[PDB]
């Protein structure tokens, strides 16, 4: 009944786990000093409901898996597994390593059947097994009706949809990072629940922000396609393409030689990681409008910064969260201005519920935001008229602030209508065999 | 006995809803993290008071119905479901899932005759069942005595209501949001307690109201007919025209080929939802003024706002509801004249009553209409008496402010005179089909 | 022994109906969220009442009824029901059902006559029965004793008194609010006991007052006839000049081919709500003054105030009522001279026993009377003189306050001298005939 995570007993993490997940019992049963533990403790969580969600004998696509993970499990997984990851060969041979390890102690399980499409699979390696197979999503033959990604960034989302979709599958879900922070094109930018920072590839030499390195000395910007993801002490590169692709409508369509409607919502939210879930039907019905929409149960920041880059001094905008009891608590204070230094003061005063080294940036955001309060109540116009003596001036923002229990909307494409070598080696598949034996 | 709803044992909320339905006993039971589970849960309760009121026995047509929802109740339905939107083909597939589900282990409803008519509709599209047809409000050609509407904002309601009456319907109900700031005209506002934000298509780029986003820079405006509306974290696209519809007034007339008189009337209201009955009747009888009324529980807040829209600063009106006791505790205040700083502290300290993102601008509305109320008392005229020296001056207004125990009227039309095709596809019919068997 | 009124256990009303009804025992017994709670109670009780007053064993006539009302009644009672408004056939419709539902379980009522005479006046319009008939006041040709008006506005009093006196009636009853504000011929007024506000037709666009409606914008007049009434959320259309006829002297003749002699007097009042006991014998006796009395418990209050209708700035009077341990507790503040914003901070001090949204104007109505006090003091005449130089000056008057324990005296009329279709259509009958069978 009651889930274990790998967590310490004292954490505050655990009271946010117990609200994102009313259903279960969560217990702390800690084993290993992970630096990354909170992620993999909610990706653990999700894949558990997920499981309860759905009924029994279905087969499940799994995208882009690591099937060591799927071994203990009930459920028929059918692991699309490419070998296009520099972390790929030692997935596989911990894969057979453990399938070797148990193989007459556990036998509810389809151990034997597991070696045997393993072995079939090595022998020859364009052939489809009931669970395995070395294809990637645009070119797997299995037919299914469930389709799951777990951290998977590095695919376009309406082809591989599409893709799913001619073969039967009728229900997908995703994993993952929430995608708002590259829709607002920052520069840089942090998840601090989970110990995570990410940086564009220009402003790796900075000096203050949270992943980035520079030296001692006596003495255009603007975004790019290639990012940095650090995750404790483990580091991702990723493309912005790609990451803005799964940032999808609440309807839309995908019109080829067949056609689906579509329609995606969010199920499962805490403080930066989603669960969202993805169903399509056949034929075309209704119509779309191409907005998409975020919830904001905590404060998410954006403002204007400056810093010094390789030792010339620049400017640039990053993006955090901020927990709602301190935004709740911040109210009173931002009817007047306020300078920097007694913002900070204020904040210290109240905070450990939020990490220190993300406080002097949002001291500095907030006694923006309120100065650019002061002025609109200052200056104020006549109802239902615009001024465009033919020119108008624009105003300055240097800050973005979303309160709890706003909402964001964006407009993005809703109509979609344009959407093979095995790369194994010898040796390994002589480790492989030789480990399996 | 007691009636189960799906929000966290600790919510304020509870409290409003036994106040709601006192002939009920209400019961926290949370097993989802929904974050529209307000809104659920007065629905769920409506439901279960109208079902309580009328007698047995009797057939009910459900207008715009989600079948799912009627399977396990023992009245009699006759859903009404055309495919007119998006979101119809899954709650289709949902119904005939969960009618396959449980086949043989219920047996007090009549389930085999709900599937006999769903594999009767798919295989001949234009034949109306006992419980399951295909047409619209104005097509359908089942007899009955009572019709509800659940949450349908896209028919014109005098229209709609005559084609009911011309076939023996005698009762009506109708569940939604209030639609009195529609009749205000206003450009955008919020209902606080179900987490709901709405605004006009022309400013959905400004920065502080709740439905908005924008970017970071250097540096004739009316309402229209098209709205967004946000609850929790789903989207609806909405009509002014058809909002405005539902308003009716206290008596009018029907008068067609055949001539009714009918009434309609306001049975509960929470804080934003509100549940009507109307009723029907053969004949002419008595004569009508034009006139729709308002009874106020809470402070209703209308006020003038000045935001920048894509960098550009404009003005424009916006509306919120206040409770009651923060409305009582600022009788004293306001005999005075009183900055926005001071009334925002104040309510900071009176105040979570309220939501907080929304006190900025009430704290703005309230110093405004203090002061419209003092230039009246030091400009008094005589008993009687107009001047209209032909021009008279027109003050200007700012705030609008009903408070508790007031009442608003309006005046609307109150004489009424003037008032096909299957559109589903053959591979949805065959997957219905296929998981019928 | 215990009558059970549907209002919550813990409102203030309950203590001043028990001070209403001192021969009866008040229990709270609350099944529904109606917000007319208060005035259905006492309605309610003063039924109950006159009920126990009256021997049994007599016919009485219930002009204007609603038939529903009486049906579990051991009494006898005739009910005279036009359909004259537009609320009439939901009403008799009722009445059917009601009479079906119970037909074998309920026998010590006549409910198998009462099925009976409904039947008949179905049949035939024009025929009367002991319980039914479709005529008006003036043509209804059953003879009786005691007649009876429960919320009758719409009659003129003197015409009906007689045509029911010709017929064999001595006593009669009247429940309804009191009619005292109407003599004072005030614009707008509230019963906030009773969640009742009432306004002028010419009025309605005005921003501060309990009944109104007006929008935002940058920028003779003596009361008429017809006036709006909200009861709760209920609205009802009234003329002056009906609600002015039944404000009756203590003793009046009635001149016609017959003569009698009447008198009339209160015998419960409560806020607002009174009942009245009339008697009529044949013959002229005595002779009359033509003089009307009002004592007042409560205090009452009628001051000029200021405001803008549709933009423009008038001035107009309103009426109101103020609890008497308020009134007693500003003795001594009255008796210098006040503003208005210090009363408001004082009368909030003293504040829930009275609702907020009418202490702003009350506040300004003091204040003026202290005033008017002071000149009075200060410009003092000789005894038993006056002076004409030939016109004297008449002095302003902007405040009349009535303190508990006084009367007010209004000199009236008290000699009088000068005094069909069936409506109903066919499927109106239809349905009553199917309905009853
Ligand atoms: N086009 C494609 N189709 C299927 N898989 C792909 C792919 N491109 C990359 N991948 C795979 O996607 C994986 C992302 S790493 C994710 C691994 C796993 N989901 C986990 O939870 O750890 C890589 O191993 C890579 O091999
Ligand atoms: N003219 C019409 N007649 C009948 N139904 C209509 C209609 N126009 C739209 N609808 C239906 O009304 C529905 C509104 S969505 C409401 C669904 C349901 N009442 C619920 O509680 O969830 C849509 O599914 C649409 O199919
Ligand atoms: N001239 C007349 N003679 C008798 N009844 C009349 C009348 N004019 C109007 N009425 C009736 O008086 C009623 C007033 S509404 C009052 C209904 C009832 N007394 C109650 O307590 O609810 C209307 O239904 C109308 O039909
Ligand atoms: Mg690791
Ligand atoms: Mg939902
Ligand atoms: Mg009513
Ligand atoms: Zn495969
Ligand atoms: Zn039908
Ligand atoms: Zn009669």
């Amino acid at each position: 009944d009651p889930v274990y995570v790998d967590i310490d007993a004292d954490s505050a993490f655990l009271k946010a786990l117990q609200r994102a997940y009313p259903m279960f019992e969560v217990e702390p049963r800690q084993v290993t000093p992970n630096d990354a533990a909170n992620a993999r403790a909610f990706s653990h969580l999700a894949i558990k409901l997920i499981e309860q969600e759905i009924d029994p004998d279905s087969t499940i696509l799994d995208i882009g898996s690591a099937p060591a993970r799927r071994m203990m499990s009930d459920r028929k997984y059918h692991c699309v597994c490419p070998m296009r990851s520099a972390e790929d060969p030692e997935r596989l041979a911990n894969y057979a390593r453990k399938l070797a390890s148990a193989a007459g102690k556990v036998l509810d399980r389809n151990i034997s059947g597991k070696i045997g499409d393993l072995q079939a699979v090595m022998a020859v390696p364009d052939t489809e097994t009931p669970t395995f197979c070395l294809h990637t999503d645009v070119s797997c033959r299995q037919r299914a009706d469930v389709a799951i990604y777990q951290d998977v960034y590095a695919v376009h989302a309406p082809t591989s949809l599409y893709h799913q979709a001619i073969k039967g599958v009728r229900l997908a879900y995703w994993v993952g990072f929430d995608t708002t922070p590259f829709m607002y094109n920052a520069m840089a930018g942090a998840y601090p629940s989970y110990s995570t920072n990410w940086a564009d590839e220009q402003v790796l030499k900075a000096k203050n922000i949270g992943l980035c390195s520079t030296d001692l000395t006596e003495g255009k910007l603007e975004p790019c396609d290639r990012v940095l993801f650090s995750v404790g002490s483990t580091l991702y590169p990723e493309s912005r393409k790609l990451l803005k692709s799964w940032h999808l409508p609440s309807v839309f369509h995908l019109k080829g030689k067949l056609s689906f409607t579509c329609r995606c919502d969010t199920v499962v939210s805490c403080e930066g990681y989603v669960v969202k879930r993805i169903t399509m039907s056949p034929g075309l019905y209704g119509k779309t409008t191409g907005y998409a929409v975020t919830h904001h149960a905590d404060g998410f920041l954006m403002c204007k910064t400056t810093d010094t880059v390789d030792g010339e001094r620049v400017s640039f905008s990053v993006c955090t969260y901020v927990p709602a009891t301190i935004c709740d608590q911040m109210t009173g204070i931002l009817a007047t201005e306020v300078t920097p230094e007694d913002a900070q003061k204020l904040l210290v005063g109240l905070n450990n519920t939020m990490k220190n080294y993300m406080i002097p940036v949002v001291a500095q955001a907030f006694s923006k935001w309120a100065k650019e309060c002061r002025k609109d109540m200052e200056d104020e116009k006549l109802l239902g008229v615009r001024e465009r003596t033919w020119a108008f001036k624009k105003q300055k923002t240097h800050t973005v602030y979303k309160r709890p229990d706003t909402q964001s909307i964006q407009k993005v494409q809703a109509e979609f209508d344009s959407f093979w070598s095995s790369g194994l080696s010898i040796p390994l598949r002589t480790r492989i065999k030789w480990l399996l034996s």
